RNA sequence: AGCUCUUUCUCGAUUCUGUGGGUGGUGGUGCAUGGCCGUUCUUAGUUGGUGGAGCGAUUUGUCUGGUUAAUUCCGAUAACG
């Protein structure tokens, strides 16, 4: 949006820019061309830092739309988005789903897992792609973060970001937490959080 | 064998006689059947419900690999129980 209390800042830019969020692949696919700002001299694609955040906001909007926060799924099969999603799992009342996803979850009506929610967000397209191809069958909206070289067949809300792993994935689920909870009404749009970006990251070199 | 022939005593309504109808049969059909037994077959095999795939007969589950006397376990996984 236009708003200056909207605005992205020098702050969460120095962030971006110390994770590596903005370096893609060296493929792009077609539907993802209007994210990119330039390919590198050695065979790399920068993704537009700008397209990210009001992509996020726009997420942001959406997920701030449901009146009951437990009809929103929140999904991550590689190791690398695990903590992330029990984390903002825990910031914001969603049902995380971690590990191996059970097909037919949301279309075997008797299963012991059923389950049947509102808003579906997922860490990789490529990776998740059981609970992607069958919110097909159930009227389920999606939002995605994607890369490159991600595949747009069934997403509705996709964020340009590099989750090819480490801090860039714990860092874009951290900040969409903040702005849902800014927005809702539950924390300042002025003062700094209280919680770390470092809590949502994956398995460094503990000692 | 009073079976039958000659003879001349005996019993007492129980039988005899014609028609209808029964009853019995190690008689016929095991290619009309039940029950029982043998064999395919001594091996590891077989099947619903709800979900997915095909216009359909059908299929997945019931598996690439390792392990076991074993569809026995581990694990993998559009299937779950």
């Amino acid at each position: 949006g236009a708003l200056d209390v909207l605005q992205m800042k020098e702050e969460d830019v120095l962030k971006f820019l110390a994770a590596g969020t903005h370096l893609g692949g060296t493929n792009l696919d077609f539907q993802m061309e209007q994210y990119i700002y330039k390919r590198k001299s050695d065979g790399i694609y920068i993704i537009n830092l700008k397209r990210t955040w009001e992509k996020l906001l726009l997420a942001a909007r959406a997920i701030v739309a449901i009146e009951n926060p437990a009809d929103v799924s929140v999904i991550s099969s590689r190791n690398t988005g695990q903590r992330a999603v029990l984390k903002f799992a825990a910031a914001t009342g969603a049902t995380p789903i971690a590990g191996r996803f059970t097909p037919g979850t949301f279309t075997n009506q008797i299963q012991a897992a059923f389950r049947e929610p509102r808003l579906l967000v997922v860490t990789d397209p490529r990776a998740d792609h059981q609970p992607l191809t069958e919110a097909s069958y159930v009227n389920l909206p999606t939002i995605a973060l994607c890369n490159t070289d991600s595949p747009l067949r069934y997403v509705d809300i996709a964020i340009p970001c590099n989750n090819k792993g480490a801090h860039s994935v714990g860092l874009m689920w951290w900040m969409l937490a903040r702005e849902v909870l800014r927005m809702r009404g539950t924390i300042s749009r002025e003062h700094p959080w209280e919680v770390m970006p470092d809590l949502y990251f994956y398995r460094d070199p503990e000692e």
